[PDB]
């Protein structure tokens, strides 16, 4: 079988493993941040520099995924704690939207929140133009912010989330499993199929954004994934 | 929200924490040996003694769970590698089977195959008698070890296997990934209403078996868990 | 730290991980088949995909790695069983060499025996062009295949050859064990300083070559690989 | 030439090839634990039987070798996790140091930290006696456990650790390449003139100790080794 894994304990600038876009930066603690505290509508992304074979054209087949990864959101003065991360999945040319205007958009779609990705979202901002819940939610997306399932979740400050995904080729489940900071679990899964959204070729990653009003600190602080594609 | 985790990275018979059924044995080494090697029709089982409340008759409302183990498998001369582990979930009163035959019962049915419970098996040998596929597999169980759903799945004598577990009650899925000595992963998802299947408070556990020919050696290496209950 | 790391038990095309050079091919029993038996002049080389950071400017710090690999050499009639494999390191924009005569450079150096990278060859003809010992042998490569250092070995046809590298980034010492077919191991070690040798980024692989009369069957089954680059 | 190779996937005492020295002890399944956690200043060592033939006092000529295994070391309530493993290499008649005080000498040396023997150690305690550095760290002893080198390691407790040896006769480098739970590898050589320091005949082994508050589980999961000496 064809398969990928590799395990990120902290980050570094100049590692040719990882591809930035946008306003994403590496603190001296190793931590990614990905949005800029201080620029307007600010997108920045981190993706898996090399791109992975999800399904096979020859075959028919679609790869399964386990993949863990903590992140951290912390409130700043004076603006309004926005707009999340979201792991994304999407095709290997994946670039930052033209014209990004970053806030609800999480960096990965256009104004009208349309784009081509797959992708479970922390949104902490309630955007009534994308029909988010009233409330901080995980989400799934499927080439739009408009998220085609959420449950309620709670964004704590400073806060480090742990979450676990598996995605299970045959059925073609995306589960998410979200452990908080207080030590209760949050739960979302959803059929997806991703021979059907997208290329064979893809890149893994995540992405942040903010607004004029609504900004936050926006940190990636480990990531590990293994992805198995049967061959015959 | 009704919360229960814990996390074991070594067990130690004399840890209530812990029920211990049948032929387990807690070895030096803090690794939990669930079979006697030396005994015909061999059964072992450790339950977490604390029941856990999976669903509510008063909000309706059933919980989900994540949960992460290792365990190891390794064949000893001179007999057949069998026959297997098995996680599973089953009334807080739950024993080994009256006059069990161990073997292709993995401690949790009947000699026709039948029990209560719900679990993921790590099966190692053939047993026709319950409909089992060709090869080494992993299946998702419900009151039968006669397999819902299989993957077909290889045990490596000496390798450490670890496998996370995550339950989103709202869509009524179970999905298993396991890690391989190879480095590939394998995966199997299954929809199973535990609150149609089991009662408001459960045990969860494992389990192992052998026959008179066929035995080996199963090993429960760490395990850590967190169920979340919405109360509200 | 900075880590690269992964283990192939079998390849396929297609695989985005895997740079393909030239008259390489993938068998059907996941086999890489380096050259092409009815071309003059064969060469064929596989990269690992992503580059490697063996040394930063930075801190001055060099990588230490560990690799293993399995291969086979296959005589075929009536061509003279020729000319071997070589494992290799170079700059990450590394191709064959243009006009690459195959034979005796095996693929990563020009007529002369020049070019850019260290590498251990697994030679199986002697050219006293390059000042080749009289009998097959195993050999340190320095930006020339007239090897820095050399040791007898013996390529046995249709014989599976286990490697193990070893590059301890301290001493600077590249040690190679080579199993033969009769249980006997061979080893071969030589400082070699790849931070005065190679640039900060590099790419890992496999090179074989042939000539007009001088053909085999080259064969790499499986390869694992781990570098790490202190960043502190 | 002269070789000698084996391979243990499990050890069991009652098996020739291997000797037991000290408070050793071998658990159901397969697996070597040297240092018992209930006695005071404890020592175990394991040796293979079978004396092995390093160099020649005929032709001067010195064996090459290669040399994996697998080892874990896991803490335990509620002493100190010390003091660690060493791989070593001795006349054939040796044995435990008369009146041995465990602890910081590995069972290897005596009080003063001396002793007959070439070996690898995986330090988890910091003796100022025998100059250790501050922290975990693997070090090349010869004749004494205040290592002639060492290199800053981490010992993580329940984690399975896979080592590999090379020993290149003509250049007289010893290089060892460690694995980590982090995915990250570690390397140490040194020049060891094998000839010089031992006798032609040894005994390739592992010992372990512990002191009186300090103390945890060692242990030896597998084994495969091969040597060549050139004859003529
Ligand atoms: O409060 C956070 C939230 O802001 C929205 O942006 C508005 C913007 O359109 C305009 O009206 O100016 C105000 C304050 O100056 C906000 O920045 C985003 O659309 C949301 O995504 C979120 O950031
Ligand atoms: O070989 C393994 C396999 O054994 C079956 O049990 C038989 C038993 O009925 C009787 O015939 O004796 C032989 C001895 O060779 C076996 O022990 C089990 O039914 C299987 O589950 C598995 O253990
Ligand atoms: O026999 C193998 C050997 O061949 C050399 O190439 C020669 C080539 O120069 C010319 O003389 O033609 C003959 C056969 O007709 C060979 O192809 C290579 O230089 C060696 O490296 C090796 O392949
Ligand atoms: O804690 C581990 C460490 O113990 C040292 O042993 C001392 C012993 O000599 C005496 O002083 O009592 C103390 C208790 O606090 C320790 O047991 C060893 O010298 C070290 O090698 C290591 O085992
Ligand atoms: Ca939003
Ligand atoms: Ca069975
Ligand atoms: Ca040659
Ligand atoms: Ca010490
Ligand atoms: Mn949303
Ligand atoms: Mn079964
Ligand atoms: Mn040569
Ligand atoms: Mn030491």
């Amino acid at each position: 079988a064809e398969t990928v894994s590799f395990n990120f304990n902290s980050f570094s600038e100049g590692n040719p493993a990882i591809n930035f876009q946008g306003d994403v930066t590496v603190l001296s603690n190793g931590n990614i941040q990905l949005t800029n505290l201080n620029k307007v509508n600010s997108v920045g992304r981190v993706l898996y520099a090399m791109p992975v074979r999800i399904w096979s054209s020859a075959t028919g087949n679609v790869a399964s995924f386990l993949t863990s990864f903590s992140f951290e959101m912390k409130d700043i003065k004076d603006y309004d704690p926005a707009d999340g991360i979201i792991f994304f999945i999407a095709p290997e040319d994946t670039q930052i939207p033209a014209g990004s205007i970053g806030g609800g958009t999480l960096g990965v779609s256009d104004t009208k929140g349309a784009g081509h990705f797959v992708g479970v979202e922390f949104d902490t901002y309630s955007n009534s133009e994308y029909n988010d819940p009233p409330t901080d939610h995980v989400g799934i997306d499927v080439n739009s912010v408009d998220s085609v399932k959420t449950v309620p979740w709670n964004s704590v400050s400073g806060a480090v989330v742990k979450v676990t995904v598996i995605y299970d080729s045959s059925t073609k489940t995306l589960s998410v499993a979200v452990t908080n900071d207080n030590g209760d679990i949050t739960t979302i899964a959803q059929v997806v199929d991703l021979k059907a959204k997208l290329p064979e070729r893809v890149k893994f990653g995540f992405s942040a954004s903010g607004s004029l009003g609504g900004r936050q600190i926006h940190l990636i602080r480990s990531w590990s994934f293994t992805s198995t594609l049967i061959t015959t």
